[PDB]
């Protein structure tokens, strides 16, 4: 919207710049058993036949 | 506005005075469990995860 001043739109801002930090932080951080799941483009293989 | 008299300049003045020192009272003491949120410029570091 076109009506806020920029004064409150840098708070927008910081929001947004705030909740990207979080997108990349629990990109990053969050690990299954000492292996990352969301930080390689690998495929997992699950051995389901003997 | 200019149509206050010195007399109500002086009162007005007391009054953000003790306005300001209430500030500066309110942002050197508020500590939180020992420890202080405001007199110090750092950043506080908290983990999440094992």
């Amino acid at each position: 919207t076109g009506t806020n001043s920029d004064s409150d739109l840098d708070s927008i801002q910081d929001e947004i710049k705030s909740r990207l930090d979080e997108i990349d932080r629990v990109s990053g951080q969050t690990q299954f058993n000492g292996v990352n799941v969301l930080a390689k483009d690998g495929s997992m293989k699950i051995q389901v036949g003997a």
